[PDB]
């Protein structure tokens, strides 16, 4: 046979126009307004728009899925405050176990899966609670969902480096393990240490040649200052475009010439962001820093959890809750939009190469029942096919993998 | 003696936080207990989940909804909102546009509403000197061959502007001669240039017809609140307390706090009602602090798919994730305030609270749901499971069967 897989009449939206795409083993081999050739399967996409999975840049695999069980959601009787939801979560671990974390993480991939999310990066829980609890369940899970969703796993000092100290230790033996890269939370409010928290984040990731993705929530000049040193050290240790700032915040609140200023320094630096739908401030300059180049992907951060109540797992939903945030409604801003939960993201994940509706990327394909990225957004229809490693596993709603 | 026309099985009721089963006669809710002997033909089997009344949709523009589909990409969104220049694309498709396209954009307007279980919406459809009564004639035409889906109020809307389309008056007087149940105007500061006129000649033309208002104002900050504050004024020197609906008041989200606290009494005495659209909800708009002081807050979808908003599904569960997400809400208290706006605090906005809710002796208007709670719907999403309308059932599993 000529063809492992075809999917017929696609649009694509880097091409404009309707193509066949051609798939052999895991590959996209041929685009051709028609493909001649035998095929074992087909795939008929009738002019509706195919696009590239989806990248879900930041998540919490392990503790989603923990506010269900009741008639409300548990955990909401009272507001959201980061150092209360901190203490939710080592009285969740305390008594959390390994086949529970790792169940939530297997539903939360099937969710996004069921979406057309094929990439995401979680955060795991690391501290002197959680232990290695999480990451070992997170890590195992991972290895099972191979063939659905790559998986990129952050071990993240939850509580803080300089506030719980068995951290470092723990952070080193879930890097050992085979975590992909570190994090921490807020150097200044949750630290209280900026110089320090950094400096020892860069000396963990350098010891195991991994890259960094650190939340930094802190609003106003705070977070802007953070992210600055961030930054700087980014480059005094020669660690250009291998780190992350997930949320930011802060560049909604603090003066715009304070944003304007770093600007340059983001781009030497190579700094890559990550805005989550969950959260991102309705002032948020996000199409002001794609138009100046910088890198902003796009995610759900936590899933019904005493972080975040709300959660599907589906970045299309986010785009349109993106849209209502921010206020957008040209074709061109839902573009916009429409490249951060897909080609920003894979570039924050560092997976660009491989990535996208090109001759010799990966067959990793969402078939929707819409027209366009800006029609995608608008009707939020159902995805119509997931490909992953070209080969379907979600079909009509259905994981048949 | 006489068995039930319908039995709702399982429901799930938030007010009363249980599960009932659902017994209805005709249009009527007639028993709500925890177990109805006996069987019938028709049932519904809700399986614990949210039983809840038909949403309320207090303010969309069915008449020129769908008029950017068509092609590949929306079209009129290469180029940024303002509302002039939407005043414009409307006076350029109403040239041209025919009874049919009208009527056909009206019906798919509302079969998308009830696929998404509202069976209530208040409409505003353009009167001016271009649409004339065209778009109002196919309106109130699809609302009679709609009866048995969804019930529409229609607001004659001057658009355009009473004092800056001079046909204006002439044409709404004949459009509520034709029995529009509502008249409004837009913006009587930075539309018409006469907060004055434009306020008493709608009052005017509303006394005429005995009919209640509902007008547009969006102009932001100090400007808005004054329109607003005039408006409410008028309300009680016209004997029209609880007639009159304020649509949008962006103007709360910007104007200084203190402008709000010292008109809510106004609002109060007036019995003014208010329409947030999720479409336009500013983030820092006041919601829940007007629902606390016992304002009458409903919520709408506004525009659908046109030269105003390239958005819409029609559907107020996804309009109160959307509500929850420019306002930075999670509580469970919060999230149910949600619910109320697109429920009980929209049929208030209508008028029609005192048939609408699920006790005995109201409409059997009713959305089964496939989510356990309030809150589980706002957060999953589900599609809902069936939709009842004058005891009829009409939607099910995502079809029209009426
Ligand atoms: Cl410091
Ligand atoms: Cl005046
Ligand atoms: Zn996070
Ligand atoms: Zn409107």
């Amino acid at each position: 046979k000529d063809f492992d897989l075809i999917i017929r009449n696609a649009y694509l939206s880097e091409k404009d126009s309707v193509y066949d795409i051609g798939i052999v083993g895991d590959r996209i081999i041929k685009i051709e307004a028609k493909i001649e050739g035998t095929v074992k399967d087909e795939i008929d996409a009738k002019g509706n728009l195919v696009s590239p999975g989806f990248v879900d840049a930041h998540t919490h695999m392990d503790k989603s899925f923990t506010s269900t069980g009741e008639r409300l959601p548990k955990f909401w009787s009272r507001p959201y405050t980061r150092d209360a939801a901190i203490e939710d979560g080592l009285k969740y671990y305390k008594n959390a176990t390994h086949e529970e974390i790792k169940r939530h993480v297997i539903e939360h991939a099937h969710m996004q899966v069921l979406h057309g999310t094929l990439y995401t990066r979680t955060h795991v829980d690391v501290d002197s609670v959680a232990k290695t609890k999480a990451v070992e369940a997170v890590l195992e899970a991972k290895e099972e969902l191979k063939d659905l969703i790559d998986i990129q796993v952050v071990a993240f000092a939850q509580s803080g480096f300089f506030v719980d100290l068995e951290s470092e230790s723990l952070i080193r033996k879930s890097l050992d393990m085979g975590c992909d890269l570190v994090g921490g939370v807020d150097p200044a409010t949750r630290e209280n240490n900026v110089e320090g928290s950094l400096d020892l984040c860069f000396k963990l990731a350098k010891e195991y040649d991994v890259d960094i993705d650190y939340h930094i929530h802190d609003i106003g000049t705070v977070g802007v200052y953070s992210i600055n040193r961030l930054a700087q050290k980014t480059i005094e240790n020669g660690y250009k475009g291998r780190v992350t700032t997930s949320a930011a915040w802060c560049f909604a609140d603090a003066p715009s010439e304070w944003l304007d200023e770093a600007i340059p320094l983001y781009k030497d630096s190579g700094m890559k962001f990550v805005t989550c739908f969950s959260s991102t401030p309705p002032t948020m300059p996000v199409i002001k820093l794609l138009e100046a180049g910088i890198n902003l992907g796009c995610a759900s951060d936590n899933i019904r959890d005493f972080w975040v109540p709300f959660g599907n797992g589906d970045m299309v939903q986010g785009a349109l809750i993106e849209t209502q945030r921010l206020e957008l409604k040209t074709n061109r801003d839902l573009g916009l939009i429409w490249k951060m939960i897909t080609s920003e993201g894979a570039r924050v994940l560092g997976i660009e190469k491989n990535y996208g509706i090109e001759v010799g990327k990966k067959a990793d394909l969402v078939v929707l029942n819409s027209l366009s990225p800006q029609w995608a957004i608008i009707d939020q229809a159902k995805r119509l096919c997931v490909i992953k490693n070209g080969r379907i596993i979600v079909k009509d709603e259905v994981i048949v993998a």
